[PDB]
């Protein structure tokens, strides 16, 4: 019904506009609070030391000079007289798979969605390489997810990290629940030289042994399956608390 | 043992130097690979699109023009002929508690430590005369304790140290992550130009008993074992049924 | 005839697209090489230490992961088999007046245009404050400037810093040649406090005595005149070389 | 005299400390207002949208969380009860020659010095053991020479120092700005992933006699008097006729 929409690529990004329109046409009351620019490369932390400017484009659309987390946080703490029951973050220009999820700005917005007691979904479009972006397919996926969460909503302890293959909806195989992978386990750092002659290092590409087998988000988007990874909102490993306590007591 | 040391505040930070010296004096073979500048404010992602420069300062001291994750990753993938069994990240100038942990650059380095199959520890000094020696003294005991009984290779330790002397610590407390910005109401002021600016509200929240907030508040060195895999495996069972019912229509 | 177009706000900016279309419809062969994101806040220097990625959107449009100067420089040094006789930089989302010109990324692209021996124009849209951007007016101004430079081109020693009032073309008074101003001469630093209690400083607003009188770019855009400031491409003050030399000899 | 000192490399930079000490020992009342971090890579514009924090380190030493222009601007508009007659910016870790001057953060601080009605000097050390003492020794002579015969209040001095000892300098040379990237052809290589990346070509250009490039090349401390007003007043005469002919149709 009521959806708060944000992203990483900025408010002028085509990914979020198509998503907002798709949700508008789906009968959902949208609410866009997005960064002023593509802040992919800056921290995702809440801006606490400095105040944040929030210019409004039009109704239901606010531009925010700050991190995606700042967007969502402000949007739910006084910036808006709006009470959404779900936060949809996206649609990101690229994909968010494996280790790229923890530091993802798109995911960080959704991460801020749960911290304030709201179900959240991070939607990304796995694009590589001439071609045309399929944000409509990713949006069409989103409008079905939000609708399915209306009937029987998933537990208030996780968010959905959704990644969409950059293709058409007919070519799309379907949906699969996947776990996060690990692309750069055996990434062998290559050493080349700049024109100046100094030594520069490249982070190695996907090695022979990489965590991208079946059941991982990498595999799903590889075989044209819209990946859905339920990820933690609490980094605390509660199943390790029992062991570390004994370890700490022997150290205390 | 062999210890790889990194941070967030940069290689010229006093937090990492005191830590490296403390580990040196503790009989551990240290190895410092740290950012060139304080990159608190930039992304923590691995730099893939551009190559990374790595200037060496001295014996086992490397300045890296890139993220803390780039430091650790390179240091274990060819930059060094060094095989450490533990990665100690710190000591950060500030603290890393609750929601500030997921986006922490200090923690991100340690996070990169486990991804390559190495136990990792993020050490921070909760400051608001920085007592880095106390945080370092805590670290040298943790790494030593991991020699006998090492961590299970599935989690890293997020350690935060109260900015005081060692004679004021009442011990260590295993805690979880808190959430101070639960329902923190934002405030609205104006700039000298009059344009409307928004402040993120100050500290209803999660900072009670068992939290790392309450830990470092009572002068206890907080130790939070955190996930290295964001995947909520205990939710995979339910989402699958939810997804199958969605696939139908 | 042949125009190279760049900006500061990124390749996905509406300012550059409308400009490119206006130049396309004007019978000019356009060529867009723009940053991948809004790099307003990063340095304008040429990226020398690291290599630059240049993804192509479509023909005549290349996205560049680097500074506006990197865009123009590469576009004229091998990235393209294209030989434009003019470099139009814009249209920037904001204005570039007075001291904001030296550090302007939009102007920096045009600045790179002259360094390689090409006439260059920086076009900006003075926007303040609900409202609708008038990029079309700024573009309509640009297509007349480029056309006028076809007949009798301005000398190859300067570039044009053009700023357009955010209004319609009919409301527009006309064009005026102006000099750069100085908004923050007597800007009195105000001192307030953050919620935490620490002391923060605000850079003072336009004081009573500010260089924005008649003949300055500020005044033109104030009275709905499209400002045109011919600015230096060589920072060297050649009229001071005669004095400093005597001063240096007395020091040598 | 009263000297306001700033830089680009940050307040913890060795370049500015040696400069400040040299000016202190020269009998000048110094005043250091420098960025908190090395902001080479960020914009030089005045921070207007957000407020600026200014932590004080010691007596006449202020760390500013903002651009070099923010440092100088604040330092002359209320942050300090200090009225210097000259602003010395440096000493930058690298050199500032030709087209690298307009976007230089070191120069931007000095540029902010003139905008508020104060003579300003940008001092850089052309490095490719950093000889900051030589660059500082050059600076203390320049500021002293400006006491007797001050600069005309319309330009600032862009000073660049060869990274050598003082016993190797053949003197000072007043030069102009060069242009090494005139027609430098870019090169095309590939990343390990195979995707096409572009390198900006190395040094037909402008670095001959009279240029600051050729100056610091022959171990001469280059002094380039640069504009503070980008307006080309000698072009105002022609553009006006060009604009009037454009206004007609
Ligand atoms: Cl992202
Ligand atoms: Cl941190
Ligand atoms: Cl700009
Ligand atoms: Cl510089
Ligand atoms: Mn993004
Ligand atoms: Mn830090
Ligand atoms: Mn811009
Ligand atoms: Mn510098």
């Amino acid at each position: 019904m009521r959806v708060l929409v944000s992203n990483d690529d900025g408010v002028d990004a085509p990914g979020i506009k198509i998503l907002a329109d798709a949700l508008r046409n789906a009968g959902h009351e949208v609410m866009v609070v997005a960064p002023d620019r593509d802040r992919s490369g800056a921290s995702n932390s809440l801006t606490l030391d400095t105040p944040i400017r929030a210019k409004q484009i039009d109704m239901h659309t606010y531009s925010v000079a700050g991190t995606p987390t700042d967007c969502v946080h402000l949007a739910l703490t006084g910036l808006l007289n709006y009470d959404p029951d779900i936060v949809v973050s996206g649609i990101n220009n690229t994909g968010n798979l494996g280790d790229d999820v923890i530091y993802s700005g798109t995911v960080s917005a959704a991460m801020e969605g749960r911290f304030l007691g709201l179900p959240a979904v991070a939607v990304s479009l796995v694009t590589l390489y001439q071609q045309a972006p399929q944000y409509e397919t990713a949006a069409h996926a989103a409008i079905n997810i939000v609708a399915q969460l209306k009937t029987d909503p998933l537990p208030a302890d996780t968010i959905l990290n959704v990644n969409v293959p950059d293709v058409t909806w007919q070519q799309m195989r379907g949906f699969k629940v996947t776990r996060l992978g690990n692309r750069h386990r055996s990434a062998p750092c290559l050493t080349q030289t700049d024109p100046r002659g100094h030594t520069i290092y490249w982070i190695g590409p996907a090695g022979p042994e990489q965590d991208a087998g079946p059941g991982t988000d990498f595999d799903a988007v590889r075989n044209t399956y819209i990946s859905i990874t339920p990820i933690h909102v609490d980094l605390t490993r509660y199943q390790a608390l029992e062991n570390v306590t004994r370890w700490t007591d022997r150290l205390t």
